[PDB]
Protein backbone atom coordinates (compact mmCIF):
# COMPACT_ATOMS: atom_id res chain seq x y z
CA UNK A 1 0.00 0.00 0.00
CA UNK A 2 1.52 3.22 -0.87
CA UNK A 3 1.39 6.63 1.03
CA UNK A 4 -0.60 9.96 -0.40
CA UNK A 5 3.39 11.38 -0.39
CA UNK A 6 4.45 8.00 -2.49
CA UNK A 7 1.31 8.95 -5.07
CA UNK A 8 2.45 12.56 -5.38
CA UNK A 9 6.06 11.46 -5.93
CA UNK A 10 4.57 9.06 -9.01
CA UNK A 11 1.93 11.74 -9.93
CA UNK A 12 4.53 14.69 -10.22
CA UNK A 13 6.86 12.58 -12.16
CA UNK A 14 3.92 11.68 -14.69
CA UNK A 15 2.57 15.40 -14.85
CA UNK A 16 6.19 15.84 -17.17
CA UNK A 17 5.55 13.12 -19.15
CA UNK A 18 2.05 13.96 -19.99
CA UNK A 19 4.14 17.18 -21.75
CA UNK A 20 4.31 15.01 -24.25
CA UNK A 21 3.16 11.20 -23.97
CA UNK A 22 4.12 10.10 -27.26
CA UNK A 23 7.76 10.89 -26.96
CA UNK A 24 7.64 9.44 -23.62
CA UNK A 25 6.50 6.48 -25.41
CA UNK A 26 8.64 6.11 -27.91
CA UNK A 27 11.26 6.26 -25.90
CA UNK A 28 9.77 3.66 -23.71
CA UNK A 29 9.08 1.17 -26.33
CA UNK A 30 12.34 1.67 -28.01
CA UNK A 31 13.84 0.77 -24.49
CA UNK A 32 11.81 -2.51 -23.88
CA UNK A 33 12.39 -3.42 -27.44
CA UNK A 34 15.83 -2.89 -27.72
CA UNK A 35 16.90 -4.76 -23.89
CA UNK A 36 14.47 -7.68 -23.93
CA UNK A 37 13.90 -8.09 -28.22
CA UNK A 38 11.86 -11.30 -27.90
CA UNK A 39 8.78 -9.10 -26.27
CA UNK A 40 9.05 -7.90 -29.76
CA UNK A 41 7.49 -11.07 -31.14
CA UNK A 42 4.60 -10.50 -29.16
CA UNK A 43 2.83 -7.98 -31.87
CA UNK A 44 2.05 -8.59 -34.87
CA UNK A 45 1.59 -5.11 -35.93
CA UNK A 46 5.54 -4.24 -34.63
CA UNK A 47 7.68 -7.88 -35.09
CA UNK A 48 9.09 -7.00 -38.51
CA UNK A 49 10.78 -3.85 -36.65
CA UNK A 50 14.86 -4.03 -36.99
CA UNK A 51 15.99 -1.15 -35.86
CA UNK A 52 15.59 2.17 -33.49
CA UNK A 53 15.23 3.99 -36.45
CA UNK A 54 12.25 1.96 -38.01
CA UNK A 55 11.31 2.16 -34.55
CA UNK A 56 11.42 6.21 -34.22
CA UNK A 57 9.77 6.08 -37.67
CA UNK A 58 6.64 4.18 -36.95
CA UNK A 59 3.41 6.08 -36.71
CA UNK A 60 1.73 3.08 -35.56
CA UNK A 61 4.15 2.40 -32.50
CA UNK A 62 3.83 6.10 -31.35
CA UNK A 63 0.45 5.46 -31.65
CA UNK A 64 0.61 2.54 -29.37
CA UNK A 65 2.90 4.21 -26.88
CA UNK A 66 0.41 7.06 -26.39
CA UNK A 67 -2.27 4.04 -25.65
CA UNK A 68 -0.25 2.43 -23.26
CA UNK A 69 0.97 5.27 -21.21
CA UNK A 70 -2.20 6.67 -21.17
CA UNK A 71 -3.73 3.69 -19.65
CA UNK A 72 -1.01 3.20 -17.11
CA UNK A 73 -1.75 6.82 -16.29
CA UNK A 74 -5.36 6.29 -15.53
CA UNK A 75 -3.97 3.70 -13.47
CA UNK A 76 -1.90 5.82 -11.60
CA UNK A 77 -4.01 8.28 -11.39
CA UNK A 78 -6.70 5.92 -9.32
CA UNK A 79 -3.92 5.56 -6.87
CA UNK A 80 -4.09 1.97 -6.04
CA UNK A 81 -8.17 1.94 -6.52
CA UNK A 82 -8.18 0.09 -10.22
CA UNK A 83 -10.12 -2.90 -10.14
CA UNK A 84 -12.11 -1.33 -12.97
CA UNK A 85 -9.40 -0.37 -14.99
CA UNK A 86 -7.58 -3.81 -14.20
CA UNK A 87 -9.97 -6.22 -15.44
CA UNK A 88 -10.32 -5.74 -19.23
CA UNK A 89 -6.49 -4.88 -19.29
CA UNK A 90 -5.84 -8.31 -17.96
CA UNK A 91 -8.14 -10.35 -19.21
CA UNK A 92 -6.57 -8.84 -22.97
CA UNK A 93 -2.98 -9.97 -21.94
CA UNK A 94 -4.16 -13.13 -20.44
CA UNK A 95 -5.95 -14.37 -22.90
CA UNK A 96 -5.53 -12.64 -26.66
CA UNK A 97 -2.01 -11.23 -26.18
CA UNK A 98 -0.46 -13.63 -23.89
CA UNK A 99 1.79 -11.22 -21.99
CA UNK A 100 3.79 -13.12 -18.72
CA UNK A 101 4.28 -11.14 -15.76
CA UNK A 102 8.00 -11.69 -16.47
CA UNK A 103 7.36 -9.03 -19.67
CA UNK A 104 5.28 -6.54 -17.41
CA UNK A 105 8.63 -6.69 -15.40
CA UNK A 106 10.33 -5.10 -18.46
CA UNK A 107 8.16 -2.66 -19.50
CA UNK A 108 8.49 -1.25 -15.70
CA UNK A 109 12.39 -1.28 -15.67
CA UNK A 110 11.57 -0.01 -19.34
CA UNK A 111 9.79 3.20 -17.74
CA UNK A 112 11.77 3.75 -15.11
CA UNK A 113 14.81 4.24 -16.75
CA UNK A 114 13.12 6.69 -19.43
CA UNK A 115 11.82 8.36 -16.30
CA UNK A 116 15.24 8.37 -14.95
CA UNK A 117 17.04 9.59 -17.78
CA UNK A 118 14.37 12.55 -18.61
CA UNK A 119 12.85 13.63 -15.51
CA UNK A 120 16.30 14.01 -13.16
CA UNK A 121 13.86 16.80 -11.36
CA UNK A 122 11.60 14.75 -10.75
CA UNK A 123 13.05 11.23 -10.44
CA UNK A 124 15.66 10.77 -7.69
CA UNK A 125 15.55 7.81 -5.54
CA UNK A 126 12.47 8.63 -3.10
CA UNK A 127 10.25 9.62 -6.72
CA UNK A 128 12.00 6.28 -8.31
CA UNK A 129 10.98 4.35 -4.94
CA UNK A 130 7.73 5.36 -5.23
CA UNK A 131 7.33 4.86 -8.83
CA UNK A 132 8.57 1.26 -8.73
CA UNK A 133 6.02 0.65 -5.73
CA UNK A 134 3.12 1.63 -7.89
CA UNK A 135 4.62 -0.46 -10.49
CA UNK A 136 5.04 -3.35 -8.20
CA UNK A 137 1.40 -3.14 -7.19
CA UNK A 138 -0.10 -2.72 -10.66
CA UNK A 139 2.16 -5.89 -11.34
CA UNK A 140 1.20 -7.92 -8.17
CA UNK A 141 -3.07 -6.95 -9.08
CA UNK A 142 -2.38 -8.42 -12.87
CA UNK A 143 -0.84 -11.30 -11.68
CA UNK A 144 -3.76 -12.09 -9.15
CA UNK A 145 -6.27 -11.29 -11.81
CA UNK A 146 -4.41 -13.56 -14.72
CA UNK A 147 -4.48 -16.13 -12.07
CA UNK A 148 -8.33 -15.45 -11.37
CA UNK A 149 -8.65 -15.86 -15.18
CA UNK A 150 -6.75 -18.86 -15.69
CA UNK A 151 -3.51 -17.90 -16.97
CA UNK A 152 -0.58 -18.60 -14.89
CA UNK A 153 1.57 -15.54 -16.33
Amino acid sequence: VLSEGEWQLVLHVWAKVEADVAGHGQDILIRLFKSHPETLEKFDRFKHLKTEAEMKASEDLKKAGVTVLTALGAILKKKGHHEAELKPLAQSHATKHKIPIKYLEFISEAIIHVLHSRHPGNFGADAQGAMNKALELFRKDIAAKYKELGYQG
